[PDB]
């Protein structure tokens, strides 16, 4: 139905305004494009399932989160991606990983604070029924 499209497009609008108060703090300014091979050669080898900023804009933009538990499951790969790949004891492993939890722990913030439940339930029982 239309209404079940008005839901989905209101979804993509909050999902668009969360990930680009992510996108324009600082700290986080790691996780907004993907990983240049060039820097990172070996980084597509360990990581199977690269997730940044910017691909979750292009993935809103193409109505492939339904749900913001989905669109979760794309900001928590962001941070276990980061866990995995730098997981040393070295200054430059622990500040990214304390960036990732941080991205984790802000996007699941700002979703308690502004989500709706019952928006998001709406969004799960059209998700289901499809
Ligand atoms: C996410 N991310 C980004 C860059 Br650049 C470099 C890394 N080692 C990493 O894990
Ligand atoms: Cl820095």
């Amino acid at each position: 139905s239309m209404q079940e499209e008005d839901t989905f497009r209101e979804l993509r609008i909050f999902l668009r305004n969360v990930t680009h108060r992510l996108a324009i703090d600082k700290r986080f300014r790691v996780f907004t494009k993907p990983v240049d091979p060039d820097e990172v050669p070996d980084y597509v080898t360990v990581i199977k399932q690269p997730m940044d900023l910017s691909s979750v804009i292009s993935k809103i933009d193409l109505h492939k989160y339904l749900t913001v538990k989905d669109y979760l499951r794309d900001i928590d790969l962001i941070c276990s991606n980061a866990l995995e790949y730098n997981p040393d004891r070295d200054p430059g492993d622990r500040l990214i990983r304390h960036r990732a939890c941080a991205l984790r722990d802000t996007a699941y913030a700002i979703i308690k604070e502004e989500l709706d439940e019952d928006f998001e339930q709406l969004c799960e029982e059209i998700q289901e029924s499809r």
